[PDB]
């Protein structure tokens, strides 16, 4: 029974009842990875991973996942330089040629779209690791599945989306994502300079969810079930470094702000975090990044799963 | 039966017999790469990768032929900035450690003749792929197998070697190999200052083939079998920009070239290409670049196979 | 049916966590690992299991030897082969934040970092083992492990033996380490040879005096040569002068291995070093049947394996 994506690139391929199927494998998937039993369900398959940006989690997330299930993994750990990129090759040569070698190709690249073309050139799945300040569709898919473990519900929730909003492909697919459910508020906490753009705000009106923006986040806080903080994201600033340290140290997740903030509500970050989350904020069991991060592992496990072998 | 070779450094080291026994093999090799199964020819293998240099194709295919017949890989992406080269290490004295670990050495490297003495310390296989402007060997090998399997015929067919010539390690090695088959004839078509270097053109001399230099590119290509255009190589001019820059934009294979071109024939390229293959030729069914790197992976498993465990 | 037997470290960080007993039984497991690796049979001692490499300094013996190590056991391995340019510390992320969210993906992490203390820091914030692969100039303790089963390997003994440390001890984390096990062993004589600038640091030599362990400083390698058992030299650390290249180049030259050294030496006594080398052990010394140091880099193959499957499974 065949996956219905060819390919995952972008938040609104995600219906609602394929999001709440996924989240059940990847509940499997954690069985799978407890167990003392070697799986090999992807036994045969490769995955070439491409990575143009620097990452840990999301890298080592794929391979961990892919090898977790008996698959293998042809690693480009820095593409830039020590791939015939460094020649001059454009992406979608790269692309025809790797998958020669390969099932399946996980991508991040500094260029918005690039996924989108790495998916129209590759008859192979796709999956877009990050493309520039684009998007981040499964950072989005296993946020939402953290938040429902941690929450334990999607509908009717009130959601903070904090930081760097212009330039968070992470929140940018985020929010295609929590308009798949109903009744959800998204608050929107940012500098004016990196207030989230039209394109998002546009979607989530025409999708009839409420979202709001404000500058006052131990208000928003209070009445929120997640806060969902992000890294102001300096490699796409340019020269404009005057601009960045503006938009630095204005928002900050500390004990303060957690002591506003109800029992049951949690804290999230895609992470690497800077300054922006306290470290002793770690302490509090609110704290769930790290958990969101562990979480990535079983939806990437559900994903490959998915792309290769199906439902 | 162990195979002849006991290294893979040279195109010389071939013989026409060889060539066309590891082509059988390489056939053998797309079946098993077909295969709904995993196999285990490899099992228990090591194989460590030392890249000195950028690679796409022939370090991916290298590893995914490995993994492919089920042995492993160590890989070393980068072995200018994170092996200890970076501390001063000598290429004789990481080639005598690196087997210590491994069972078989891939190496693309920065100087010619780098390969050769890596052999010479190294009491396992080394295969070179890329010793500077030198050699490249398995890329020939892939390329003779490619033009066999698309013309049909290896003797009395014309070759045109466009491009780069001089830094070429790709049509140094390709010329070797050619060499061993009757009444080929070849055609150096480039800009001056890249023209093929004696060494190559007094060893065809001496051996028997045919060879004509031509800057008419259009006459050339309506008799030829084969138009193999390479990238100029912009690493081999240092600081010189200018000369570099002066030798590109000469030389071009687009559709006008095409047109002109028999209806059996094929042009190739190693890749990657910048701007001397235009855009336009990837649709016609001649262009046989992408194919030309497909065949490598299973020309590279024919040879891990024969190294490792003979015939 | 009574399950593993857990190994009595749960990190690999500090040559002063081993014991006598302890160094005695992993190399008996190495020597176990010996016969595991030269078989025809793929091992799955190690099979299910995961390790994550962070390198942020190079390496060539100390990364590919734990990955063989691992593949040759039959697990897997999640490399990160240039942590500084590829991993997300170049976003700016903390070694601790790095830490606990790649221990999510793995059961054990070999870091080689560049500020002394950062394994012992890992390992505090990690629930898996950590293994120090190397702290900036601090110490390298598997370093130490497969130097000492080197030198029991090719000398016969460990107790009652003359070594001789020479080159950077100031920056020489082998060295550093390779101090703290050869003082485990009873009446080990240990000489410094080095440039002053490159002399052994002073918390090394309190570690000794404390311990009981006879150490001499002295300039004239010939001399010392000619009554050690062990000849340990070393790389002056380039990296570890930075920007005072003026001192570096000074510091060479003035201790070599060469030919005149092995002639002076005793039939049965080994020249030793870590590796690299760049002049300071001479092409022709390779030759020589106490020239130890390829087969002490091999000897980390089954150290390293004989650690991965203690860590993991135990005894
Ligand atoms: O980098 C960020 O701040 C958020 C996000 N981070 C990740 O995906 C985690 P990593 O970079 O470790 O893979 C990204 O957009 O890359
Ligand atoms: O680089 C070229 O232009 C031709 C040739 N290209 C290759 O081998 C393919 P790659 O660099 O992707 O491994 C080379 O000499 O490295
Ligand atoms: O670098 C040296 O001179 C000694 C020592 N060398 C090693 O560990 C071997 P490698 O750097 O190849 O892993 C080190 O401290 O890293």
């Amino acid at each position: 029974h065949m996956f219905e994506l060819s390919d995952v690139i972008e938040g609104k391929q995600f219906d609602r009842e394929m999001l709440s199927a996924i989240f059940d494998v990847a509940r499997e998937m954690e069985k799978i990875e407890k167990s003392s039993s070697q799986s090999e369900i992807l036994k045969g398959y490769l995955m070439a991973t491409l990575f143009y940006e620097p990452s840990t989690r999301t890298r080592l997330s794929f391979e961990s996942a892919m090898k977790r299930l008996g698959g293998e993994v042809l690693t480009t750990e820095n593409a830039r330089e020590a791939s015939s990129a460094a020649k001059g090759e454009t992406l979608e040569d790269t692309i025809r040629t790797v998958e020669g070698y390969s099932d399946i190709i996980v991508m991040r690249h500094f260029e918005s779209g690039a996924a989108r073309k790495a998916a129209a050139t590759a008859n192979i799945p796709v999956i877009n690791a990050g493309d520039g300040p684009g998007e981040h569709p499964t950072q989005a898919l296993l946020d939402v599945y953290t938040i429902q473990s941690e929450i334990g519900k999607l509908d009717g929730i009130s959601v903070a989306l904090v930081g760097d909003l212009a330039n968070g492909r992470t929140v940018r697919s985020l929010a295609y994502l929590l308009a798949k459910f109903k009744d959800v508020k998204i608050y929107f906490v940012s500098p004016e300079i990196v207030k989230m753009k039209d394109d998002i705000k546009d979607y989530l009106t025409s999708s009839g969810v409420e979202w709001e923006e404000s500058s006052d986040l131990m208000e928003v806080a209070s009445k929120c079930d997640v806060v969902y903080q992000t890294r102001i994201q300096r490699e796409r600033f340019g020269e404009r470094l005057d601009l960045y340290e503006a938009a630095r140290g204005k928002f900050i997740v500390d004990k303060d702000l957690l002591g506003v903030m109800q029992k049951k509500a949690i804290i999230m970050h895609p992470l690497p975090r800077l300054d922006e989350i306290t470290a002793d904020v770690d302490a509090d069991p609110r704290a769930a990044y790290f958990r969101q991060a562990k979480n990535g592992l079983f939806i990437r496990m559900a994903l490959l799963k998915l792309l290769l072998v199906g439902w």
